[PDB]
């Protein structure tokens, strides 16, 4: 799709059967979803948070659909005020910022 930046960028997501919503954000290296969960193996991962750092659970391989594309790759799981789609996953999109 074209998404306009008038409004903050939400799009919908899933992972399996969980259909969630997440912020298209330029500014996160990472993609990080709060409520999600996954089966299997996992790596610890430090993320800033308000204390510091807070611990997140590093998956990958994860097949994803944002807006209604399929990608496969990294996802981060755990306490976030939001979440967020980084640009990990929308390198996979092949997303661009065009003007
Ligand atoms: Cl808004
Ligand atoms: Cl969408
Ligand atoms: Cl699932
Ligand atoms: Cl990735």
């Amino acid at each position: 799709p074209q998404i306009t930046l008038w409004q903050r960028p939400i799009v919908t997501i899933k992972i399996g059967g969980q259909l969630r919503e997440a912020l298209l954000n330029t500014g996160a290296d990472d993609t990080v979803l709060e409520d999600i969960d996954l089966p299997g193996r996992w790596k610890p991962k430090l993320i800033v948070g308000i204390g510091g750092f807070v611990k997140v659970r590093q998956y990958e391989q994860v097949p994803i659909e944002i807006a209604g594309h399929k990608v496969v790759g990294t996802v981060l799981i755990g306490p976030t005020p939001s979440n967020i789609i980084g640009r990990n996953l929308m390198t996979q999109l092949g997303a661009t910022l065009n003007f």
